[PDB]
């Protein structure tokens, strides 16, 4: 089975995390635990990777780390990247317009000025959610009618952005009904009812903003 | 012949423009200039850009935004991806090792406390390239014999961060050899002396590092 290393946080990896569960692969996760850097030190060098680092993922075939490396690893072995150079560029341009999102939101979740940054990202959020509402109206999924990993890395966005403003989506229906559409999915509405989901932290638990044990 | 869309500065952009080149391909670039963003504004939306931003490459079969989005797809368009997952994951891994880097400028070039923040960099950098380099000890390039697109993306990140540090690859001789072996691609050679060349800024015109009309 593959191996899937990364702490125990949804952080960069969760998209990866609903991919697999909505493919219905088997994969063991091995997990490290808010005080168990240490062990990662270890291990870090002894695996095997090229360019060390978390998440990383081994199956026998490859040793890979960057997490945008191993979500499009595992769509590709799916066939789910594209057909031609005009669909995989459409589904890598909602990859990069997803990130802006979520980056925007690590980049500033371990401020201790993150009080005010959040005021300054919601303030720009509804132009970039904008975009995604839009290509939603003539689609049901970011790439037609069949889901690709581009809409598990929008729905984590969203997960993300909505503990940081539960009302940030209210002006967005067709962006709340995608939420409640990938929730729908019969193998992703198992997964996040399960103990295997992992619903906190968001960040690294050290964070000013989806850190610590528990949601606040 | 495609348009390409993008500021007059490094930035985003300078390594699909490298590898425009490499490849001889005809392209347009259209630019827009430090007092131009007015120009910017009056067109975003008028473009046919499902998610407008900048850069922006148009063509015959697609409307693109996100530079890595449209990195790929030049290079997909000349089956320059990768043969198989393997391969195609192990380019997509060398792209995020390389943005590891050139993020790690941006994130703090336009801060006013740049002069401060430079330094935790320069200290996370030295085991960044430690992992190009010994990339580089086995192979020609990132991806062995034949040139791909992580190659100009890393070749852009050292230039800039040279500029950051003019010392920062005396401990890597093979990241230094790989710097001068791309300024020696005759496409790219001819690049340099050409009047589309940009050599600064390397960020926006605003940053506190790599910004402003000439180097310091
Ligand atoms: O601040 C950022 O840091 C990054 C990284 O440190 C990185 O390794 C990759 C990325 C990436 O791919 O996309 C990004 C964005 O679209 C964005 O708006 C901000 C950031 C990144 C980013
Ligand atoms: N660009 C990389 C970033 C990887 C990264 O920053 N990982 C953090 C956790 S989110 C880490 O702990 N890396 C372990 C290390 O550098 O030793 C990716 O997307 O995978
Ligand atoms: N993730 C996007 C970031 C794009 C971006 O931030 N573009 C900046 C210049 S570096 C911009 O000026 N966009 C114009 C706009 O937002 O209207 C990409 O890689 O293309
Ligand atoms: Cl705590
Ligand atoms: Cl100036
Ligand atoms: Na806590
Ligand atoms: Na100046």
């Amino acid at each position: 089975s593959p191996i899937l290393g990364y702490w125990k946080i949804k952080g960069l990896v969760q998209p990866t995390r609903l991919l697999l569960e909505y493919l219905e692969e088997k994969y063991e996760e091995h997990l490290y635990e808010r005080d168990e850097g240490d062990k990662w030190r270890n291990k870090k060098f002894e695996l095997g990777l090229e360019f060390p680092n978390l998440p990383y993922y081994i199956d026998g075939d490859v040793k890979l780390t960057q997490s945008m490396a191993i979500i499009r690893y595992i769509a590709d072995k799916h066939n789910m990247l594209g057909g031609c150079p005009k669909e995989r560029a459409e589904i890598s341009m909602l990859e990069g317009a997803v990130l802006d999102i979520r980056y925007g939101v690590s980049r500033i979740a371990y401020s201790k000025d993150f009080e005010t940054l959040k005021v300054d990202f919601l303030s720009k959020l509804p132009e970039m959610l904008k975009m995604f509402e839009d290509r939603l109206c003539h689609k049901t999924y970011l790439n037609g009618d069949h889901v690709t990993h581009p809409d598990f890395m929008l729905y984590d966005a969203l997960d993300v952005v909505l503990y940081m403003d539960p009302m940030c989506l209210d002006a967005f229906p067709k962006l709340v009904c995608f939420k409640k559409r990938i929730e729908a999915i019969p193998q992703i509405d198992k997964y996040l009812k399960s103990s295997k989901y992992i619903a906190w932290p968001l960040q690294g638990w050290q964070a000013t903003f989806g850190g610590g044990d528990h949601p606040p």
